[PDB]
């Protein structure tokens, strides 16, 4: 109904295929290379989504790219959890229409423990009865949920932007106080999942040539330049709850 939800609903990216050959057997190299390629493809959509968000041009240009390059993992995981919930009721991880992870592929990817936590996130959309509007509002907040400890180039504009995206989530929610507690808690729970994936993908990139896993260009750069800033503690998530 407001101008805010109109925009989020209008800019929400469509379907993104991974390009996975489902005829080949489920090897560690094949699954991860297809996930990597899906990441490269989704990263193009996340950029164009982010730039079309209300007030996103208020940020400094370096801060615009920085906030995208830090928050992409959590954003994509959260959207994937939503796809998994809506399509297959959180039974499998719906990374893309041509890349759906069953229990076997959770195991063959050597990421079973991480896939379990992502499936658990997907089940929370069902357990908490999250609406599409709450999903979109929450997802938009995740873009503004990880920053350098030293701060951004223009920190005031980020703070003002983050404040307003919190306000919009509180609005579309509305002893209802428990709701906001729960949604903030669910948003916080994305961050530990994203950190495990940051560690996994970083380790995988280092050893990629040995295990024949293919990393595309933007993924290789971001995982080698931006992700280690997060893993070294220079860049950290903004939690709601301590
Ligand atoms: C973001 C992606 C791809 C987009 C998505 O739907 C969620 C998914 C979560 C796991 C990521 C994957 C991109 C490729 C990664 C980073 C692998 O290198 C290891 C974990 C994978």
């Amino acid at each position: 109904q407001p101008i805010f939800l109109n925009v989020l609903e209008a800019i929400e990216p469509g379907v993104v295929c991974a390009g996975h050959d489902n005829n080949q057997p489920d090897s560690f190299a094949a699954l991860l290379s297809s996930l990597n390629e899906l990441g490269e493809r989704q990263l193009v959509h996340v950029v164009k989504w982010a730039k079309a968000l209300p007030g996103f041009r208020n940020l400094h240009v370096d801060d615009q790219m920085a906030v995208i390059q830090y928050s992409w993992m959590g954003l994509m995981v959260f959207a994937m959890g939503w796809r998994s919930f809506t399509n297959v009721n959180s039974a499998m991880l719906y990374f893309a229409p041509d890349l759906v992870f069953n229990e076997y592929r959770m195991h063959k990817s050597r990421m079973y423990s991480q896939c379990v936590r992502m499936r658990h996130l997907s089940q929370e959309f069902g357990w908490l009865q999250i609406t599409p509007q709450e999903f979109l509002c929450m997802k938009a907040l995740l873009l503004f949920s990880i920053i350098p400890v030293d701060g951004l180039k223009n920190q005031k504009f980020f703070d003002e932007l983050r404040m307003n995206y919190i306000k919009e989530l509180d609005r579309i929610i509305a002893s209802c106080s428990r709701r906001f507690y729960q949604l903030t808690k669910l948003l916080d729970s994305v961050q530990p999942i994203a950190r495990e994936l940051h560690q996994f993908t970083f380790d995988l990139l280092i050893k990629s040539h040995m295990v024949s896993v293919d990393f595309p260009e933007m993924m290789a750069e971001i995982i080698s330049v931006q992700v280690p800033k997060i893993l070294s503690g220079k860049v950290k998530p903004i939690y709601f709850h301590t």
